[PDB]
């Protein structure tokens, strides 16, 4: 009812779709830093990687699964994957999202 | 016998090292890009992201859970992760490891 990406998965809020299962939905981001920008999110509500726990780690291994295997399709000269978590790494929604980032030689600068 | 990041899990080259456990090892990156940049590693030769497997996903879940309990520690305001995979990427060792930065705002800056 509330969360953003929640919405965005469930297509009620559009979005360039890139890749969808049961359990993920891939999108790309409309505010790219890189020539491909695809955001992973899983179809769960799950707020940060803070939220992973013994319990539901073996989710977020399939998650990441699913990350590489989207990845290594999109992008088969190499990418990046980013998870922001709170305030100092910039997290807005607080939904947990796989950023794969990559089309180009990606920088590497002081942050 | 060959890979660096094999060898600094066994403490056969010096690191500074952050924690380790029966399944993963983490330290200081020598050349770090923000103020708090931790390395983290399975000890067992995985080469990239993109040889996480069906088989092996849940143990790649514990190893990302284990980096967010280093993460909320070191950095409690906040932390971005971050792997590379491949060329585009910048991946120089073929040993798969998580980058965790914090310490400050961190950039996010066109790649
Ligand atoms: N409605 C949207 N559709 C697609 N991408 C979005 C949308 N809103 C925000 N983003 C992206 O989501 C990302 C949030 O990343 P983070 O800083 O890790 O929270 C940013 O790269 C935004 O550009
Ligand atoms: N001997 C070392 N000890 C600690 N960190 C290292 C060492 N050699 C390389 N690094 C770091 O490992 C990282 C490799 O990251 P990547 O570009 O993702 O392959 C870089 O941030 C390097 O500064
Ligand atoms: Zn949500
Ligand atoms: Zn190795």
């Amino acid at each position: 009812d509330s969360c953003i990406f929640c919405k965005i998965a469930q297509k009620q809020i559009p979005s360039t779709i890139v890749y969808e299962d049961d359990e993920i939905f891939a999108f790309k981001d409309i505010n790219p830093i890189a020539p491909i920008h695809i955001l992973v999110i899983p179809k769960q509500h799950i707020a940060s990687l803070n939220e992973i726990t013994e319990e539901n780690e073996a989710f977020i291994g399939k998650v990441l699964y699913k990350v590489s295997l989207i990845g290594k399709k999109e992008c088969p000269e190499g990418y990046r994957v980013v998870n922001n978590i709170g305030e100092d790494a910039g997290q807005t929604v607080k939904h947990i999202h796989f950023h794969i980032l990559g089309g180009k030689k990606l920088a590497w600068d002081k942050l």
